[PDB]
């Protein structure tokens, strides 16, 4: 079988045609950035599920399955809370220059790019309150995405929207993961992990998402799957004091899930919804009023959902429905790649220490 | 502090005034039933979140926050797939006889009960395909609820809507759990567990939901925390034997989350949504097209969200917001009690063997 393993680089760009670009500013009071997912020319079917109680979003109504524009070119994930939504204007400008957008006239230059965006709260974490992504930083991120080849490994850790991300007091960041289905379709996730809740079991120090991992995928990072009681106790203490200090100095998970399986917009909306179950398995608590958790789902529509002559082993819902069986595989994979991408984010992070926060990484505490 | 522990009986009726009624039919072709949650006189604020892709439901639109009838008296969970929604007519009939429902005339007897319901697929599991709940069985369930005192321990296992329930091929059933918040408010869940996906990690035999359990709460059921590789190899084979036999013979998780904290309908709707995160932590995959997963949330309005004596240790979102802080504690507890109620359902079950299916219990396989 060819399914159940990651794509070539275990990340979002294993979905062919998909590109990822990061732009960020660090130092001199800044700790923030923007991540852009750029669909291949001609666009991708897109949908969204906003599940956190305190979201900051742009252009999500345009992604409702009832609506006019079904395919889009770019999704924007950004720090700077609502102010950071300004970064999407820079991405819309770039798309316009490329002639990519919904056509609104006889002249092919006349397009209106639908650019959905969601933001995470990282204010002041570089030290300077008003240091937030703008249009120019948004443009830089999409230009970085465009300049990459197809199937290019995704950069993880403290980059793009993950630059100032913090997860339960630990340093968060960008993480990504992919899986190939038995049909040959790839499903993949990219997450900027900034949760109010924890990615770590408070009884043991174990990452919640780890048990969803595929064999050996986390070994590149060097953590013992046996964690000593004493190690975990020191870690709790270290995190507690970084949190107290952070508070004296100062005195949301955003994700894209993508597949090359052809989905209608309503099917991509259901995928964005099931991906949130993946988030719940990696972070607890999640979707609170303090979280702006949002998942965008993209389908490049390059592979049929179902092959031409299905076996007796083809998934069938209620033992009869081939299309539902195939979609159930994609949906379940969507949750799983998001769980795994959260773990990668947490393991890929390196700690920070700035005038607006001290946030050690998981590995600094446990590796 | 008094939070982070169960109420008196670790179940839905730890929310004062709430009553639970089961009615079912077993034998002679039958394996199905109905469970009714009955609010205290005057009703409870209610809301719903339907997240499965294959729901069978009644009166969910009436529960929208925008709409007329904000408080209800009963919620109905039923087997029988869409045919079993018939059970809700018997519950409405009883409520009308009691004078309980939305007033529609100057005459106190003129009421229209708004009785939301959701169904699970258990058809033919007793042997007879058309053996489904009807209005008589729904009436019997709500009559059973009314006859219980306040704070009555909830009956778990193969009863009510759980009678024919099966989770990943294992016997499912009714389960319940509660937790007390630092504020003294109680949050609790009741689940009829019938998932297409699994409550058990196929790699290890461990219940996904167990690590969310409160210490000791599962000690009564007598099952190991650590599962030997021999035991798991045996369990996996026994489950496959039962599945292959079931397939030869044959030729959704529904939940109510309740609290005594005063919530508006929109707040209860957020709580029904966060409870689904709890379901994801106990069952994988979940929310598929083959699942009609639905959570109803109820508030009895007996305790203000935040007291008049706000300690300096009171939860505050962003370090400032007391009400959002208090709501976040309820939201996070709603997830947790649902995860725990699912584990109780799986552990409380005992297996069945009928002409319509062979479904061993977790404990039969692993203890």
């Amino acid at each position: 079988g060819i399914g159940g393993v990651p794509g070539p680089h275990n990340g979002l760009t294993d979905v062919p045609g998909v590109r990822v670009g990061h732009a960020g500013r660090t130092g001199d009071g800044w700790l923030t950035g923007v991540t852009v997912v750029l669909a291949p020319p001609g666009g991708a079917v897109a949908a969204v599920d906003v599940r956190g109680g305190g979201p900051g979003t742009r252009e999500t109504d345009a992604l409702d399955p009832r609506n006019l524009v079904q395919t889009i070119d770019a999704v924007v994930l950004t720090g700077g809370s609502a102010f950071g939504l300004d970064a999407a204007g820079g991405v819309a400008a770039w798309l316009e220059e490329q002639g990519r957008g919904f056509p609104v006239g006889a002249d092919p230059s006349q397009v209106v790019p639908v650019v959905p965006a969601a933001a995470l709260f990282d204010l002041g974490r570089g030290g300077t309150w008003r240091a937030r992504p703008d249009a120019a930083l948004g443009r830089a991120a999409v230009e970085a995405a465009a300049a990459r080849p197809e199937g290019d490994p995704v950069e993880q850790g403290g980059v793009g929207a993950g630059t100032g991300a913090v997860v339960g007091g630990l340093k968060g960041g960008i993480g990504t993961a992919s899986v190939v289905l038995d049909s040959g379709a790839t499903v993949a996730a990219l997450a900027a992990v900034n949760a109010a809740g924890s990615a770590v079991d408070p009884a043991t120090g174990v990452l919640y998402g780890a048990r969803t991992g595929l064999p050996g995928e986390f070994a590149g990072y060097g953590v013992p799957d046996a964690i000593g009681a004493d190690t975990h106790a020191r870690a709790r203490a270290r995190l507690a004091e970084a949190a107290e200090e952070t508070a004296r100095r100062r005195a949301t998970t955003l994700a894209v899930v993508a597949t090359d399986a052809t989905l209608t917009r309503a099917q991509a909306q259901k995928l964005a919804g099931t991906a949130h179950d993946g988030l719940a398995r990696a972070v607890r608590p999640v979707h609170l009023l303090s979280d702006g958790d949002t998942v965008f789902a993209l389908s490049t529509g390059r592979r049929p959902l179902l092959p031409d002559r299905p076996d007796a082993t083809a998934a069938r819902a209620f033992g009869v429905h081939l299309e539902a069986g195939a979609l159930n595989e994609v949906l379940a994979a969507g949750a799983d790649v998001l769980t795994r991408a959260v773990v990668h984010a947490v393991l890929a992070a390196t700690g920070v220490d700035t005038p607006g926060g001290v946030h050690p990484s998981y590995r600094e505490l446990y590796a």
